[PDB]
């Protein structure tokens, strides 16, 4: 239970170049952005920040925002852990709502696995200890309980060591009893990473293992969840042309890595299976995942 910094709307305006949306690559402040907002670099108190402004970018009302700003400030009140990121401070005056966040020089895990603006591919080695760092952060979500709802490459940062930290709570659900499933009304998510039974309307932590297996299927691959010109189009239907003997996990494996061995990329893969079972009740627990995912790198 935090309490956190109350910034001016002018001053977050100011240190953003007043919210160039042109990318940083050319001068501009952008950074990265979502359906619910912009990512502008900033410089405040001489800590480089990171400047969520909200936007109606996808279809939303202004309530809906709203609420999801609040709830984004109630989970980060809650939730403090090495592998979440932090809110620094929030801005509900003037024009726009703004949440301030710590600076992640190495942008989000989707840019980095697509090597967007030409930087390295990540080795093996470190999407070993994103994989594990991301599961620890799930973990923590889980055991002080809370549901995510929106797991996915975009929505894990990466700080100025590679440390995964999880991102993006306004869509994040608290549960007293934490097993009991219930439904909602309003679906909510990213389609390409979400379970079937999410896709339905039911709100349980089990539906965030399945997105994290297909975090995990990014990470082995190098691919993106979706690609209307790919074939197979969904990155979780690969999962099948592997059980199927169609084809194999050496098949996809990234090409950007020269430190991937077959035994921990088929067992980073093997986590992957199990996350992705359609069934929920036949899914490991976050517990599981963590563990398999030591066991991975153990030696
Ligand atoms: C929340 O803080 C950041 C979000 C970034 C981002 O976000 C893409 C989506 C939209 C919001 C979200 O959480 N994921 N892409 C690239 C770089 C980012 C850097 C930070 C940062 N803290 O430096």
């Amino acid at each position: 239970d935090t309490r956190f910094h109350s910034f001016s709307f002018y001053e977050l305006k100011n240190v953003t170049n007043n919210f160039d949306e042109r990318p940083i690559s050319v001068g501009g402040n952008k950074m990265g952005e979502g359906g619910f907002g912009v990512v502008y670099k900033g410089y405040v108190n001489n800590t480089t920040v990171a400047v969520k402004k909200l936007a109606a970018m996808v279809d939303i009302t202004t309530e809906e925002l709203k609420q999801q700003f609040d709830q984004e400030i109630k989970v980060m009140a809650k939730c403090q852990h090495e592998n979440l990121v932090e809110l620094l401070g929030f801005s509900s005056d003037g024009d726009d709502l703004c949440l301030v966040y710590v600076y992640m020089p190495n942008g989000s895990l989707l840019d980095r696995l697509s090597c967007l603006d030409g930087t390295p591919p990540l080795s093996w080695h470190m999407r070993c200890k994103i994989a594990q760092g991301a599961a620890n952060g799930i973990n923590f979500l889980h055991e002080n309980h809370h549901i995510h709802r929106d797991i996915k490459s975009a929505n894990i940062l990466l700080d100025e060591a590679f440390t995964a930290k999880i991102s993006d709570f306004g869509l994040a659900r608290a549960s007293e009893k934490f097993a009991q499933t219930v439904m909602t009304s309003r679906i909510v998510g990213t389609t390409a990473y979400m379970a079937p039974e999410a896709l339905r309307g039911e709100i349980t932590p089990k539906s965030d293992i399945y997105s994290f297996g297909v975090v995990l299927l990014e990470i082995i691959t190098g691919l993106p969840a979706v690609d209307e010109h790919r074939e197979p189009q969904l990155l979780l239907d690969i999962k099948e042309e592997i059980e199927d003997e169609e084809k194999t996990i050496e098949d996809y494996i990234d090409k950007k890595m020269n430190d991937a061995d077959s035994t921990s990329v088929e067992a980073m893969y093997s986590v992957a299976s199990q996350c992705l079972h359609e069934k929920k009740n036949k899914r490991p627990d976050i517990k599981k995942v963590q563990q398999l995912l030591q066991e991975m790198t153990a030696s």
